């Protein structure tokens, strides 16, 4: 693999959810141990499970890995540095103003955000000690930071800019402005650090991969390398036409990778029969090679019992958000009801329902520009440069189309409004303290629900998205697990073996995160046309 040929003191991987970042970070930590490198392992995932895959626990020490020798872990937890990170601000004003306001500052740094800005701190803070590298050949982490948190920490009006948003986080950094330049510097320098970028052979996935790229690069980073994971091998497309369908549609994409990541240094891997847990199965991935959960259909049926209702579908970046959004406005609309279906993407296209198409980077824009006048008002040429990037933030373009949205959530009283994307409960809470908060509260009117995938990382993800919505008492009506390929015709050997590989995913969701659930399969052909969308929904019989 070339992403193993010369690596520098310093590997990131990075990659959405689930792509299998950590996975190939442990397996890489073993390849090198076993060529006689000194390892150092850094797990910074919120709930890590690098000490289970090795059988051992792990703790914010440098600890031996003993089940591999040369190797040794350090676990980050970013939850808990976030918290500490949030106390070390609040806890000195805690009880000179007033609680109302120690309580409006503490939610201003319970966002993504704070937790993304003291990752950083805990980053740089192994970068900048020298030390290691005399007791380590390389320090691995499983996570990367990302573009905007790298232009945040280098802007000069970061330091000589003060702003009356999630720019509440800057003033947590305790360390001097010249280790986070020290760190930056490091994490651009090729010769001591390689970006390793991880993604899966779907022309959505890379699309998300190619744009990381360029953020990164652009910034400096240009040493990357990409690892296309969980590739499936063509010694499989025979005799089953599901298999057959997939190994095309990535044949497809892999021969079409986006410009940008067609100069970049690629490895592929193949897609594993069961889901590693140990040395023996980690190191394999760098060769060469019916659940009692009901369909869509029977969610939508009790979704369209009320006949009106505000219908918001969340959840991580590619989960589906758009297609279960298209498919349960489709299937209200044809069991008789005015739907009215609301995207932030472009799709296509009875006379039942109407589609209402907003464009998130006009409507971005606008919000930057408004805030633009108030704010920046006074601010100088730094600090609105400093402004700007926070409205670069993931969350402006959701409370933007969030904004845009609302234009139509009036309707929700005659039928159906069905969205495919909504602001985090943090942010919720902040639009609430500045907007139908009632609404979004009400379980008659509103009905939120949650679509994730049935892997392990993708569930945890969305539970804690439902922990946040719930901080902000929204309770999510129901969960929807998409791609999957336990309810999924397939002959295929490796298919059979990876749908039996969801199942614990499947059961946490049923038995410890959601009232109710929706099982939808991996439909081999792309939910483009409305055929294949009414394909999704499966039936429900109709009962009394
Ligand atoms: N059940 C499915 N079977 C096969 N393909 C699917 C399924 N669900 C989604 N997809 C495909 O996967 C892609 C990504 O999902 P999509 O519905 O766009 O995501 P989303 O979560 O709205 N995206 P984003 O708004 O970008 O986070 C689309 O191109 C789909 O056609
Ligand atoms: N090529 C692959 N084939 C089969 N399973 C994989 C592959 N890569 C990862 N997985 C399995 O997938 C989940 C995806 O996870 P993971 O590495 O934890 O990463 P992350 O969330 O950091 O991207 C795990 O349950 C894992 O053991
Ligand atoms: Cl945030
Ligand atoms: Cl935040
Ligand atoms: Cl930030
Ligand atoms: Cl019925
Ligand atoms: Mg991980
Ligand atoms: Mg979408």
């Amino acid at each position: 693999m070339q992403f193993l040929q010369n690596i520098p003191p310093y590997l990131f991987f990075t990659g959405k959810g689930g792509v299998g970042k950590t996975s190939i970070s442990c397996a890489t930590a073993i390849r090198l141990a076993e060529q006689g490198k000194r390892v150092l392992l850094v797990s910074t995932d919120p709930a890590s499970n690098v000490g289970q895959v090795f059988s051992q626990t792990i703790g914010n020490t440098i600890q031996a890995i003993a089940s591999v020798p040369g190797l040794s872990a350090l676990e980050i937890d970013p939850q808990a540095a976030a918290q500490q990170y949030r106390a070390r601000i609040v806890d000195p004003i805690k009880g000179v103003l007033p609680d109302d306001v120690v309580s409006s500052i503490n939610e201003q740094l319970s966002g993504a955000c704070t937790t993304e800005i003291a990752a950083f701190d805990e980053f740089t803070g192994l970068l900048t000690d020298a030390s290691l590298l005399t007791r380590f050949d390389h320090i691995i982490f499983d996570t990367a930071p990302t573009g905007h948190t790298i232009r945040l920490l280098q802007l000069p009006g970061a330091w000589s800019s003060f702003i009356d948003s999630c720019l509440g986080p800057m003033a947590g950094l305790e360390k001097q402005r010249e280790q986070y330049a020290y760190a930056v510097e490091a994490l651009s320098d090729p010769k001591r650090t390689r970006l390793v970028l991880v993604a899966r052979l779907q022309k959505s996935t890379l699309q998300e991969v190619a744009r990381t790229h360029l953020e990164l690069a652009a910034i400096g980073l240009k040493n990357q390398y990409l690892v296309i994971n969980g590739v499936l091998p063509k010694t499989e497309a025979a005799n089953d036409t599901l298999a057959a369908a997939i190994w095309e549609r990535e044949q497809e994409a892999l021969a079409n990778l986006p410009a940008d990541l067609a100069g970049l240094p690629t490895d592929t891997l193949f897609l594993q029969p069961v889901n590693m847990v140990g040395v023996s199965a980690l190191s394999r991935l760098l060769s060469t090679q019916r659940p009692d959960i009901p369909s869509l259909s029977a969610l939508v049926d009790d979704i369209a019992r009320n006949e009106h209702g505000l219908i918001m579908l969340m959840g991580k970046g590619g989960v589906g958000k758009t297609t279960m959004a298209a498919a349960i406005a489709v299937r209200l609309a044809d069991m008789g009801f005015d739907v009215h279906l609301t995207t932030s993407d472009p799709a296509a296209h009875l006379n039942n329902l109407q589609v209402s198409r907003i464009d998130p980077h006009e409507e971005t824009e606008r919000y930057r520009q408004h805030v633009l006048e108030t704010k920046g008002k006074e601010l100088d040429e730094a600090g609105k440069r400093l402004l700007e990037e926070d409205l670069r933030s993931p969350c402006t373009e959701e409370i933007a189309v969030f904004q845009a949205f609302s234009r139509v959530i009036r309707e929700a009283g005659k039928r159906f409004v069905v969205m495919d994307t909504a602001p985090t409960g943090h942010t919720l809470l902040l639009l609430d303290a500045t907007t139908p908060m009632m609404l979004l509260q009400d379980p008659e009117r509103t009905k939120v629900l949650l679509v994730t995938l049935p892997e392990t990382t993708p569930v945890l993800e969305a539970a804690n998205l439902q922990a946040d919505l719930e901080r902000a008492g929204i309770h999510p009506w129901g969960w929807i697990i998409n791609n999957s390929l336990s309810i999924a015709d397939t002959r295929s050997p490796l298919l059979r073996m990876r749908a039996q590989q969801e199942l614990p995913q499947i059961e946490s969701v049923k038995r410890q995160h959601a009232s109710r659930v929706a099982l939808v399969p991996v439909l081999a052909s792309e939910p483009t046309g409305i055929d294949k969308l009414k394909q999704l929904a499966g039936h429900h019989h109709h009962h009394h």
